[PDB]
RNA sequence: UUUUUUUUUUUUUUUUUUUUUUUUUUCUCCUCUUUUUUUUUUUU
C-alpha cells in the first residue's frame, strides 16, 4: 500500500507480494512499477527457493484485471 | 599670361586511412481464529 511504498524509496528494487490463498507463503520479487499498480491483481512464478532468505524468490509474469469490477 | 611627372586587384593544388547494441551496486523483512478438509446423485 501507498504509505508503505513512499517509504520503500522510489527505486525500490526488492518488494514483497501477498498471495490470494492462505496456503501459500509470501514471495520476494524485484520490480520497478509498484507505485502505479496498487489497484490491480498480478501474476508471478517461482525459480528457486533460497535458504539465506526465509521466503522464496520470484519474478513477475503478467497483469490481471481490476479489484472492484466483476471481471 | 599657370607647363612636366608620380606601376597594380596572393602564388599553389593530380591527399592514404583496415569499425559496431550496451557500458557501473543498495540490506534483513510476525499473512489473526468453527473444523476435520467437503466429495454419490440428476437435470448444461
Amino acid at each position: 500500500s501507498k504509505e508503505e511504498v513512499q517509504s520503500q524509496g522510489k527505486n525500490a528494487q526488492k518488494i514483497l507480494v501477498t498471495p490470494w490463498d492462505y496456503r501459500i507463503p509470501k514471495i520476494r520479487i524485484s520490480t520497478q512499477q509498484a507505485e502505479t499498480l496498487q489497484d490491480f491483481r498480478v501474476v508471478v512464478r517461482i525459480d528457486s527457493w533460497e535458504s539465506t532468505s526465509v521466503y522464496p524468490n520470484g519474478h513477475f509474469v503478467r497483469v490481471l484485471g481490476r479489484i472492484g469490477d466483476l471481471e
